[PDB]
């Protein structure tokens, strides 16, 4: 399989699979059964923003997700990235729907990336999607242009979400996210979000991702999987 | 479609060149809209800047060695109607009869879109052995002392003649956009050029070209691994 | 007294000092009579970006002015600011108003500076505290309200007031040129709202470069911007 | 009086006040008696280089020292800076020598900080001039020699002088934590060169956030390394 480590914004509880019973931000390591999450008040219909951070240093990957004039959700998880990425990598966000749905809108995306052996730094910014944004790798279900923004999973005419929905978003640079004689490393992703959901069940969340280069959609990642895995395992 | 700033080492006076080692603004021709003399040092480590906006809507290069008076040359040019909205980056260099390393020891770029903030920033201060978010063309290389070849080195260490090699940034660059106020770039290169017995050839360039671009056939020495013919 | 090099977005016409017959965009090198002005179809009420940019090479000062969904105003001026400034300056926003009166309100602020020879300074500010103490405020200019830079006077309902100067300048000092320096440059961006009770705003914001010990000349209300000493 | 949070460069053991018996990298909080240390293969006359690194979610202060070649040292401490330094500081390098000398020679340093509620400063030193007016000298500190920062007296000659304390703090105040902020971070790197003539280098370098009126306290040359009034 793909070799993923995932910040999801899991909007639909499965305890089937190990979810708490309510809206959570989860750190996946090689695994949809997150291993910290932390209870997240996802708010229906409000922008967004999560905010990732990494370094060798500290070998802790931690995220906040906020909205304005709330209290923020945070989780953090001691991890060597060294031991479990290859050292190149692509970066994305992903994000899915089952028999429940929502609006997966990315309105925003940013990436830092810092290797000193001499630092070698990568550097992108998305405030805006265009129709044929030739740096993205988009799959599955995933466009851009609908008002500037990334629409990760389908939305009709009317802007209603369809369910069963799969799409990433991929930059098209593969990412030197470790290396063995390098000094420090770190990265920092931001993004904002929009989920807006018809009842009172949205499904199934977002997650920014790094994987191998060559990740592709796993044959049914639909719903609880969040277009990461191919399994529960 | 090519947009380069040339740093040439050897004057072909066949194809316009000036008599002497110049930089040149390169639209879509060998044949330079603009040169500057250039005193060019063989074997020190210099470093070249290269700067656009949609404002003033110029293209200018400085290039530098410590402790010399710099060369500079600029040009007014819309580059919304010479460049597709969507392109690739890259450095170029080649030799002919006449040789000379073309080593790059750094490469950094920038490109900023605000519209009525889009950003990417690239920053290489050492190169790898298998380096992934480079597309290297021809006879260009990674890895020897953490550099950048873009023409073939012998084992013992000598410039071959007859070489060509380009290194692309992996990722296509929204150079411009319509709905854009302001839109600008910035790239910065060093470089080690060191000839056998002097007379070197034939130079280096950072250029933008369309994302599909390749070495054209018979783009050595002169054509700098950019150009078809000298039209 | 001070050495000021000033874009000007001038909402009042002073054409007996120079100014076009409209609100304008202009470029002041030791002067309020801009060297170079362009019409600015200035929007009361919206807010507005401005992008200032110069560099060492093109030696080229240029301004851009807009609202979102409208054209932009452009003004450039060639200059080498080697011949004009000291190598150490502060950086600043400054406004007015005189008979007439307009709210100067800044919502953001970044200035970036590059001297290769590399140094590098970078601020941005895209809210103001209370007591932000990296900026040097003078007159009537204060922070703390909605995290804005209020630099003329507003009363508590919010309405603006006649006869108001106030500059914020950057606490550090700035090295924008330098002798034995290859490429220098410089960009500022800052977010402004610009509203008038009646058809007459006035008098305008500037971003300035001045001497480090830059203060506001005596009666520099109105149509001197909190700029100039007189209209010389 | 002033209030310090320190990543020191430990050249000299000073066992008598809880330095282990080598030199060593510590993380200095309000004391002179490191809350955490790590061994340091400190390497006479070559070029090293340190990085600091801290934010509001971890709330961990981590520093990482190297020369090329070699394996780092490495020390991290849980704090909330909230509840130890002022709102508002300013950001430094600190050295000192006693009985014992090193040269304290600063090539490069730079500082980047961010507090999202995005407001940001950022500074860049690759050279330092003889008159270089975004940074406050204090004791011996001198800038202009080969373009470096000497934070202790070197003689004519370039013989490191004992009984030296020196710093260097720019200018600028910095906003190094907000209440109502969802992130805040910042990030500093320094490269140096220590050499002695003899075995026995002393005292150290330290790179340091003080309130804003921080001065040199009485005393503080040899082991406090120009930051502490007393060993407690
Ligand atoms: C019946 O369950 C389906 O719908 C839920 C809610 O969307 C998903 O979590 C799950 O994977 C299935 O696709
Ligand atoms: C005789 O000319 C040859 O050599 C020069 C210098 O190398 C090149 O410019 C040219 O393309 C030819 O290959
Ligand atoms: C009558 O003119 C006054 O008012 C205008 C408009 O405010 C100013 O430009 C000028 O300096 C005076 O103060
Ligand atoms: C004998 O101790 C002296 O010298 C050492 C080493 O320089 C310092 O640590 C100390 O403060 C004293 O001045
Ligand atoms: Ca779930
Ligand atoms: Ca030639
Ligand atoms: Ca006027
Ligand atoms: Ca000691
Ligand atoms: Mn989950
Ligand atoms: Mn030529
Ligand atoms: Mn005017
Ligand atoms: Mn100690």
């Amino acid at each position: 399989a793909d070799t993923i480590v995932a910040v999801e914004l899991d909007t639909y509880p499965n305890t089937d699979i190990g979810d708490p019973s309510y809206p959570h931000i989860g750190i996946d390591i090689k695994s949809v059964r997150s291993k910290k999450t932390a209870k997240w008040n996802m708010q229906n219909g409000k922008v967004g923003t999560a905010h990732i951070i990494y370094n060798s240093v500290d070998k802790r990957l931690s995220a906040v997700v906020s909205y304005p004039n709330a209290d923020s959700a945070t989780v953090s998880y001691d991890v060597d990235l060294d031991n479990v990425l290859p050292e190149w990598v692509r970066v994305g966000l992903s994000a899915s729907t089952g028999l429940y749905k929502e609006t997966n809108t990315i309105l925003s995306w940013s990436f830092t990336s810092k290797l000193k052996s001499e630092t070698n730094a990568l550097h992108f910014m998305f405030n805006q999607f265009s129709k044929d944004q030739k740096d993205l790798i988009l799959q599955g279900d995933a466009t851009t242009g609908t008002d500037g923004n990334l629409e990760l999973t389908r939305v009709s005419s009317n802007g209603s979400p369809q369910g069963s929905s799969v799409g990433r978003a991929l930059f098209y640079a593969p990412v030197h996210i470790w290396e063995s004689s390098a000094v420090v490393a770190s990265f920092e992703a931001t993004f904002t979000f929009l989920i807006k959901s018809p009842d009172s069940h949205p499904a199934d969340g977002i997650a920014f991702f790094i994987s191998n280069i060559d990740s592709s959609i796993p044959s049914g990642s639909t719903g609880r999987l969040l277009g990461l895995f191919p399994d529960a395992n």
